[PDB]
């Protein structure tokens, strides 16, 4: 049971790097692998959780 | 097909918040929902990807 059906399926391993000096006030990062704005959250987690009963959600990095 | 079988299954929605002033040099955050050090990566993604063919990996936040 894989988790990612959408993001860079050609890649062997998806690791994203961000510098704190690009966060601004705050940024929300996707942990559900469904965002169309990867690696940022775009709210797609909500439909996923409703359909599946899951409870996943983003990481908020703040300043 | 839910993604999270491990983290706070009582919770309706798992949103984590971190302040950049707690990153230090860098921190790696789990996006595979298998870490025993949630919300940080503990390398559990590697066994998951080997078993399933998946390609998920952490978010690295650096300074
Ligand atoms: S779109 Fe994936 S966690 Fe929000
Ligand atoms: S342990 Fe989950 S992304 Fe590394």
């Amino acid at each position: 049971a894989r988790c990612n059906y959408k993001i860079q399926l050609d890649s062997n391993k998806i690791v994203d790097t961000v510098d704190i000096e690009d966060i601004g006030e705050k940024k929300a990062f996707c942990r559900c692998w469904k965002s169309e704005k990867w690696p940022y959250c775009d709210g797609s987690h909500g439909k996923h959780n409703k359909e599946t009963g899951d409870n996943v959600g983003p990481l908020i990095v703040k300043s």
